[PDB]
């Protein structure tokens, strides 16, 4: 029982441990604060009463900003994302290019907005500086490791921008740690469009921050000594609009592409498998069999690893986005396998992360252009990275598997 | 009556020679002459039996050639453009994404070609030089400011580039005027094909060239001295296709995040509005209220005052096009609130012109390209020019008013 | 009877011949062999039972894998893709925005996944290699030639990036003709889904690469002495959606634009006619009766020739997708006109060529970049190297009517 999941943290940290550039260097204030504290958070707001509470008001308030933008897609697109579509098409009649695409846009301009207002420093200031005093990490690595909760992994670190070229090598591996454990607004609201559970999505998001610095700082130990606008509110929103396209772009492309190439991974599977008596094999099954030990190991029944393992495998070898788009089917009535409600949460939590090799390519890009010199340090540190975020992300459907 | 209307055109010329660089240096050959060519062309095309008949001519040709350009959207959106639509969905079965945007792409490959070809040029020169002949401006000002009757404030100095960089401050601010006073011939079939009248449009870009002169030569008067390609048709065409593409994307992304802010910020402004007992308050009551005297003073009739002055707040604040989107409801049998066929024309020719704050940052990209060391003055010049294109259209809109 | 194709195509070679920059210097191995492969391809897949039989199985696994690809573009339309638009709309229920562009994308993804994982650069250097050893062609002119079965003209040239800098104006023409005379794989996916033969696609991109050479080498002998990558399989897919993204978004915007040009043209041509006693003239008539000659001459007859030279002489004058898409109406049971088999392959065969001259704008930049000292050679043949690319288009036409 909660046994199961005692053991789970206690493995996710023992992996940390062992793939350390200096275990002998591993502060324990450091570490034991960030893992009390994303452990805290969640049996603060998934089991006691008040949190809920916070949660549930602070999910209903995302849940109604998301509303509120799409009356601007149901003017681009008026009958095509109306009620009368379900009549004609059924379940088809919810196009996804329609309904989750435009919400990207509409949620960059209004964070954009938010940046220029001085509303997201001012929570940042306050998250970011509670976790350095409880933690001792560095005031740069603290700052971006809260902006991550709301924004994603290249567009976090532009609030400590200046030093970045300088930080040292276990404040950069941070910097790039809390962008692969986290999220970003645009996409949260895209899976919470998709049928994903808000509450899930926005507690996984707080959890994130303290999570990428706890496995930054276990495999990534400071050994060093680190140091220490658009013309207005028209403007500000537009630019994020136009930044937005461009993602909401991008992500349809790759879906399209993806998920085309998936199937044809499918069909080359079922005549190669057929070779060895397996014309039934695909992607999945592969997947499921090579992930459902690590399913279990965070909590999920016996019964139901294999197929949470096809997730939380598809997430890891491709991206959350195509990994959520393949569970969003499996919460609704119309789902070929009906879930406890605690694997549903489990499985939620541990897809709820940018962590993949591709976001390499992407830090590369982005992160670098903020350090240009520091972009071998960065290719270097990639893969260790994009472990790091993994653990987090499996260390938080760990813990919401407890309290639930 | 008619006398409402030629006290709202004072206090207009007021306000500019109050905002005046140096009301001393005013020539009044150049404001005297530009006054009286808009006024003229205004009284020639709306009240003279033969101008009114150029101008239906005129408008009924571009009525063909959008209708046209349709048939480009119809083979690429196929029955989502057909009749078929309104029977399944009624109203909304127009989709603006697939009805108005792709409009841009095909006017500007025309565009482009018209360029290519010479015909352009031919009607630009001719009309800019009627425009210095008359009024003493500069040449290359003159030619900048017929241009932008046709195109876009960034495209329009194009056919004086050279001369750019070395214009006196007054010819660079006639300049940004003559881009904020207009619109583009792109966007001009897409406010059409929304339910605005051609003949309005036509109108009001024809007379926003010496319109934005008048008000450019009374608030910045000329003190110093002024001075004095594709390789085929078809890669002009596509050129311009790209172009348009580029615009049509990015116009889209912004109503859906305009649109989308506005719905959140109502709903925000609910909850405010509501401690002080007002639960219905939203952002066009107060854009309604705030800007009432000023349509009251260009002829609106007191009881159509208040909803006048929040399409033309909402212009002034956001830009033409989310404005445009928001009155085209009241111009069907469907519209909340029957407008005289007087307050419909002077919303429309009010409505018709990109001055906003946010155009300024695309004149610095646009136009300051086209001189680099110029950033400087155009930022500083940026808000008087937003002004002195206002002007122009409430100008423009008064003597529409007055003439109906 | 055969004997019409047979001067069709020592028509076509005499062309070329009397075009050459140098007739003493052609080298009869070099054309003769190319165009003994040419016509044995042809021969050889056309004709004899165990070519037509690989053929017909390289076209299925093709299909195959389109149909594959379409699981991604359902997943992103859902409904607006399905058998239900049909029972809506009716012949309009098929929406080419939705089902052809998106294949462009997801072809993208897939060449770029085999050229990370080699097997494209393994299919490349046998018949790259093959083509050399037969026809004494240089190494890197031969690898081009064969790479531009499957790429578009700007993609196939970077198997041998860092030898075009250097190669001979014969060796550079070659490349841009190798260019012009053949298509692509995501294009070929476009027409094929818009209902053109897989098999006539496939084997006009096969005939493109002796056929460009043929002509390359007719019309610019060699005078001179020639000499001699993402992380991961994830990114380079992803490069790839992106790189398709942006090119289904071109292609879409020109579609729109010149479809949009043609019907504005046709109205233009109406009142024009009118004046002539001609008032149905249209584009469609200049270019059937310009072009007929040239549709007979390659074997189409005497009574389908006008109609065969609509298609041509629209690929001629704008580019393949225009013609293709005023085509395929007539490859379905609800043309305007019913046409021999042999001459709808033909047309199909003499269509399939990105030989245009807005393919010289496209030139310049893509294979320029790779040399941009030698983007003043591009421009100079870029004339010559389109007529090049069109002969090998209509020499290919001739052989496939001939063998049918
Ligand atoms: C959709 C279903 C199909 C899923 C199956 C796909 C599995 C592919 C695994 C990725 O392969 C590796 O990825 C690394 C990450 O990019 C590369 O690191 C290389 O590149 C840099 C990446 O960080 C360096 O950090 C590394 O040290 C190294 O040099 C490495 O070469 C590459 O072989
Ligand atoms: C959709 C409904 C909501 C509507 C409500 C929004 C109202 C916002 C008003 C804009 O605020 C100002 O805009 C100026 C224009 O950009 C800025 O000028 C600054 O920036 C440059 C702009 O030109 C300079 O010209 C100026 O001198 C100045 O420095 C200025 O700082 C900024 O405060
Ligand atoms: C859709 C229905 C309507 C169809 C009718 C359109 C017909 C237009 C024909 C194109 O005109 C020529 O195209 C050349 C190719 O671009 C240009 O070459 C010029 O530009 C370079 C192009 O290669 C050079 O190679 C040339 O030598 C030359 O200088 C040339 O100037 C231009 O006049
Ligand atoms: O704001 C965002 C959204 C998405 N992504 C990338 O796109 C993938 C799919 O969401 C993610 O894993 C991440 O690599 C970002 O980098 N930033
Ligand atoms: O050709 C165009 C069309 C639009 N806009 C900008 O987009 C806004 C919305 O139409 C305008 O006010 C203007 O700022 C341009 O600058 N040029
Ligand atoms: O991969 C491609 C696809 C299209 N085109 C250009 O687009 C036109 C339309 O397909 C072609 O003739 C060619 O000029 C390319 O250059 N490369
Ligand atoms: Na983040
Ligand atoms: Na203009
Ligand atoms: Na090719």
């Amino acid at each position: 029982s909660l046994f199961m999941s005692l053991i789970g943290m206690a493995v996710l940290l023992g992996i940390a441990v062992l793939l350390s550039s200096n275990r002998k260097a591993i502060n324990l204030r450091t570490v034991g604060g960030a893992f009390a504290i994303q452990f805290s958070l969640g049996a603060f707001i998934l089991y006691v009463p008040w949190g809920q509470e916070l949660l549930r008001g602070f999910s209903d308030a995302v849940s109604n900003v998301i509303n509120y933008g799409n009356d601007g897609t149901s003017f681009l697109f008026g009958g095509l994302v109306s009620g009368k579509m379900f009549e004609v098409f059924g379940g088809g009649g919810f196009i996804f290019a329609f309904r989750v695409l435009p919400t990207l846009i509409f949620f960059s301009a209004l964070i954009s907005v938010l940046y220029y207002l001085g509303v997201m420093q001012w929570v940042i200031r306050i998250l970011g500086g509670g976790l350095q005093k409880a933690l001792g990490t560095s005031r740069a690595e603290s700052m971006s490791a809260a902006a991550n909760i709301f924004v994603g992994q290249t567009e976090a670190p532009l609030v400590v921008r200046p030093f970045v070229p300088k930080m040292t090598q276990s404040e950069l591996f941070a910097v790039m740690c809390g962008g692969l454990a986290s999220i970003a607004g645009g996409v949260l609201a895209g899976y919470a469009s998709m049928g994903v559970k808000i509450e899930y999505l926005v507690a996984a998001s707080f959890m994130a921050a303290p999570g990428g610095l706890l496995f930054a700082k276990l495999m990534m130990p400071e050994t060093e000594k680190p140091q220490d606008k658009p013309a207005n509110v028209i403007d500000a929103a537009a630019g994020g609009a136009s930044a937005g396209l461009q993602l909401a772009l991008n992500v349809g492309a790759m879906l399209i592409a993806f998920i085309g190439l998936i199937a044809l991974i499918n069909g080359m599977l079922g005549g190669i498998g057929g070779w060895f008596g397996m014309p039934e094999l695909k992607l999945e099954m592969l997947l499921g069999w090579l992930f459902a030990p690590l399913a279990f190991l965070i909590g999920v029944p016996w019964n139901e690893a294999t197929v949470a393992g096809e997730f939380i495998g598809l997430k890891t070898v491709a991206n959350e986005f195509v990994a959520y788009s393949q569970f969003a089917p499996y919460l609704t009535e119309a789902a070929p396998v009906v879930l406890s409600e605690k694997t549903k949460a489990i499985i939620s939590f541990a897809l709820c992360g940018f962590a993949n090799l591709s976001s390499i390519a992407i830090l590369l890009g982005g992160l670098g252009s903020l350090a240009p010199k520091r972009r071998g340090d960065i290719a270097r540190m990639g893969v260790k990275a994009v472990i790091a975020g993994t653990l987090s992300n499996l260390m938080a459907a760990t813990i919401a598997g407890f309290f639930l």
